[PDB]
């Protein structure tokens, strides 16, 4: 599922992310964007054979099982094509480990490059919550 922007807004705040760690929700919006255009189903092969899956790009190293990433951790415990559903409830669960596990959002790479440090509020302008 693509979602629009304030539909996504509305979906993560219903879920618990904002303000989830300190992290406001405009800062969940605009990682989604960049991460995967608001795509739930989108996949990118990492370097290290690993995969990113989904809304939030959450890889196959650390935090869902893949079957083909060796040695890795499936910390969410959750097969990663769960990432992909219309459905952000898995996601969005998973998410909330990752960022509590010690570098906050810092841990999407997209999020530092493109949102950390920026009006992030501008990302839920307009929406209704
Ligand atoms: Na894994």
């Amino acid at each position: 599922k693509v979602f629009g922007r304030c539909e996504l807004a509305a979906a993560m705040k219903r879920h618990g992310l904002d303000n989830y760690r300190g992290y406001s929700l405009g800062n969940w919006v605009c990682a989604a964007k960049f991460e995967s255009n608001f795509n739930t189903q989108a996949t990118n092969r990492n370097t290290d054979g690993s995969t990113d899956y989904g809304i939030l790009q959450i890889n196959s190293r650390w935090w869902c099982n893949d079957g083909r990433t060796p040695g890795s951790r499936n910390l969410c415990n959750i097969p990663c094509s769960a990432l992909l559903s219309s459905d952000i409830t898995a996601s969005v669960n998973c998410a909330k480990k990752i960022v509590s596990d010690g570098n906050g959002m810092n841990a999407w790479v997209a999020w530092r490059n493109r949102c950390k440090g920026t009006d992030v509020q501008a990302w839920i302008r307009g929406c209704r919550l």
